[PDB]
């Protein structure tokens, strides 16, 4: 299991060059994002791109030849997670399975947020599907990526995890989205991330029935680099080094970030809002990737 795997939005043009980043930084593990529904119970990249056509997923074989790998992520902030377009857990497991089988995946991620997260009926249907997927694909590593506050997982995240456990899902990591807290949270975003991770560990220790040590290994942290969607909140490179320090002292499962494409300076320099293709702060290219690479 790799300790740092940044998210790569495959919908962005030009297609992110996974191998070029691996050559420049040594980071060769990525969370490819996102598989959603285009209106049917059928997986598509960004809700529109066929599995055989995605130009970032097409790189998986070459990345594996350099010894890297990918975790594919379902859901995300944009678009519609497949549980909302699949009426049964068997159809839903089949949809997820086409992805696992297409790319010979051994790691998957379910990024459940927005309208999907409080849909309790869909969550159970997903948990049933994932338990079935974990039965037909033994060892398939499953992570849930969930919104987080400095005080920990929200109640709908806690409830999603309890539903996953009673439905027989083996949750290998709970990856918190340590970002976008709100206007009442204007303090340092590295300290917030540490605070959120500390609370999350206590919560999943109980919900997932793990030892203290096992619960730390089950924590994963994903900040939004640079200016956040909540524009007043900035996760700086200094914040990344604080998160790396904390991840080392606790043995956190892995770090990630939103996102690899944003890990460069905008053409205008520093800007006061978030952008899908740059960080909105001053930096050298791949600054955050090099910073988080210290956790390997």
């Amino acid at each position: 299991t790799a300790r740092y795997a940044p998210y790569v939005d495959t919908s962005l043009y030009p297609a992110y060059d996974l191998l070029a980043t691996a050559d420049a930084t040594g980071v060769k593990e990525f969370n490819l994002a996102f598989i959603t529904s285009g209106g049917s119970c059928a997986p598509l990249w960004g809700g529109v791109t066929d599995l055989a056509n995605d130009k970032v997923a097409a790189q998986i074989g070459a990345l594996r030849a350099k010894g890297g790998d990918v975790r594919v992520s379902f859901g995300g902030a944009a678009g519609h997670e497949l549980a909302l377009n699949c009426s049964s857990s068997s159809a839903l497991a089949a949809a997820y399975g086409k992805v696992v089988d297409q790319y010979k995946l051994t790691k998957v991620d379910f990024d459940i947020e927005g309208a999907a997260l409080p849909d309790t009926a869909a969550n159970t249907r997903r948990a049933q599907a994932i338990a079935q997927l974990q039965r037909s694909h033994p060892g398939l590593n499953v992570s849930f990526t969930l919104p987080v506050m400095p005080e920990g997982l929200t109640q709908p995240g806690v409830d999603l995890l309890a539903d996953a456990k009673r439905n027989g899902v083996r949750v290998d990591a709970v990856n918190i989205m340590a970002m976008d807290y709100g206007p009442a949270y204007s303090a340092d975003m590295g300290t917030y991330a540490v605070q959120a991770a500390t609370a999350t560990q206590a919560q999943i220790k109980g919900v997932l029935g793990l030892s203290d040590a096992a619960a730390w290994k089950a924590v994963a942290v994903t900040p939004m680099i640079g200016v956040n969607d909540v524009s007043s909140e900035i996760f700086t490179v200094d914040d990344a080094t604080q998160l790396v320090d904390f991840a080392k002292s606790k043995g956190i499962g892995w770090l990630s970030m939103w996102s690899s494409t944003r890990d460069k300076q905008c053409a205008a320099g520093a800007v006061n809002h978030a952008d899908a293709t740059c960080s909105s702060i001053l930096q050298q290219p791949l600054a955050f990737t090099k910073a988080f690479a210290a956790y390997k």
